[PDB]
DNA sequence: CAGCTCTGTACGTGAGCGATGGACAGCT
DNA sequence: AGCTGTCCATCGCTCACGTACAGAGCTG
């Protein structure tokens, strides 16, 4: 066992919440919760991801955090989380098409609602599919990064990252993702300077 | 043909898991 | 000196909130 006791099945039942504030700077968005964060009912605790660990490695947290800590960020540093797909999944690759567009138009409304100054997509995948439906726009060669369209009647800005998930080959390491975090601290803090 | 879409497949790290064995202490 | 157990170091192994790309099958 992998989930001390606690049968998969059990889990696939079982909801993460959102940490969704108003005046936040940056808004994580992950694909959908996986076994791990239904388990422990916190975000990414997974002891292979690299969330907690690209947080801190690029500054944007001042300590080393964990999963337990994820309460603590609108209020102490101005991160929320919320998931594209809100069920249970044990993989991205789990999902299907009607799911994910059935999730882009529940997460549009709350960024709507919320309105952070950053929209960050935790995945490349997800904004893919919320390019297309969202904005009418599918391109060829979608980049990571700050994306050309504002989240519609907001200011909101898109920004899209390797899913902190040690799934994908083509980033390996946390260290390979830094950069994305530490670019995200630089867009933050140049949004922060409006006056 | 040229451009598009949908789908199948392969790819690197490092953390936790259960199996295994060598160190070492306690007892004859 | 012989025997028996526990502790823990370590091996082999799988797996993680994906990604990119080749190719078949459309379609203009």
């Amino acid at each position: 066992d992998r989930f001390n006791g606690v049968s998969e099945a059990e889990l696939l039942t079982k909801t993460l919440p959102d940490i969704l504030t108003f005046n936040l700077d940056i808004v994580i968005i992950g694909i959908a919760p996986g076994l791990m964060a239904a388990y422990k009912g916190h975000h990414y605790p997974g002891p292979g991801n690299h969330f907690w660990k690209c947080l801190f490695m690029s500054g944007l947290s001042e300590v080393q955090l964990n999963h337990m800590d994820d309460h603590t960020l609108p209020g102490k540093y101005g991160i929320g989380f919320t998931n594209m797909v809100e069920r249970t999944t044990p993989g991205s690759k789990d999902l299907s098409s009607k799911e994910f567009r059935e999730g882009g138009r529940i997460l549009v409304q709350k960024l709507q609602k919320y309105q952070p100054r950053i929209a960050v997509f935790n995945g490349k995948c997800i904004y893919e599919i919320f390019s297309k439906e969202v904005f009418g726009v599918k391109v060829k060669n979608l980049e990571f990064g700050l994306q050309p369209h504002k989240i519609p009647d907001t200011e909101t800005l898109c920004y899209v990252m390797p899913s902190s998930s040690a799934r994908c080959a083509q980033f390996p390491r946390a260290q390979d993702k830094v950069h994305y975090y530490i670019k995200l601290k630089d867009l933050r803090d140049q949004l922060k300077g409006i006056e």
